[PDB]
């Protein structure tokens, strides 16, 4: 299992962790040096388990679908926690079976539900390694009115960081500091499927998208991305969702 420990963590060690998380995802092809994820897998191969330990030596085991890098759920101690969604229910037949206590979280794992359960938007929730420390703690003790927020930190610090080098870079940059993520980071997160699809299309369409993707830049302006060189976006995105898995 890919593992991260906060104790002694550096920018590099957070980099190694994300790099290993990406390598744990099966792919048969790369397009533009970007791993193309598998379109489907049997249940016995569909899931990976990531361990994260905070500075207080408290560990959570996080289950991801390796075809799409969505978090299905997590284990802390002898309790498993799964999102209230059909994919996570299916995951529960494979992972954390040895955890005797079983909680269904009161939301699905999508940002709309989590932001509503948390009472706040991602833009106002700190990221960075101190933030990840407190999210692990929040989840380890399942403080339920604070769990949605902690899960958004966790998802962004694992799934989203693996999908985008810029997100990885920004989270790992200053290990003793946090930041509030930009509209540019949020638009990357919201647009992963669309970009993925368009980059696969681009490979067969002379470098050009069939449908443009609108992102937000570092200056908060809407930008239209229509090819694989536009905004150097192919050197940011680091995994592709398979077009047969959308």
């Amino acid at each position: 299992d890919v593992s991260f420990r906060l104790s002694g963590a550096t920018s590099s060690s957070y980099g190694v962790f994300i790099s290993n998380l990406r390598k744990a995802l099966p792919n048969e092809r790369k397009l533009y040096d970007i791993p193309l994820l598998r379109s489907s897998l049997p249940g016995s191969q569909r899931y990976a388990l990531i361990h994260l330990t905070n500075y207080a030596d408290e560990t959570i085991s996080v289950a991801i679908d390796v075809t799409n890098v969505y978090i299905m759920g997590y284990r802390a101690g002898d309790t498993s926690y799964f999102f209230n969604e059909a994919s996570a229910t299916e995951a529960a037949k494979y992972v954390f079976k040895d955890a005797m206590r079983k909680v269904t979280l009161p939301y699905s794992g999508n940002y709309e539900r989590l932001q509503t359960a948390a009472g706040k938007i991602r833009e106002n929730i700190p990221l960075g390694l101190p933030a990840l420390d407190s999210a692990i703690t929040t989840l380890f003790y399942y403080n339920a009115n604070s769990a949605a927020s902690a899960l958004m930190v966790l998802i962004q610090s694992t799934s989203e960081a693996a999908r985008y080098k810029f997100i990885e870079q920004q989270i790992g940059k200053r290990v003793d500091k946090t930041f509030l993520p930009s509209l540019a980071i949020i638009s990357l997160e919201n647009s992963w499927s669309a970009l993925s699809k368009q980059i696969q299309i681009a490979s067969t369409n002379n470098g050009q998208f069939e449908s443009p993707v609108v992102l937000i830049n570092a200056q908060n302006q809407r930008v239209t991305i229509t090819n694989v060189d536009a905004g150097k976006v192919t050197s940011d995105i680091a995994l592709l969702l398979n077009r047969n898995n959308m």
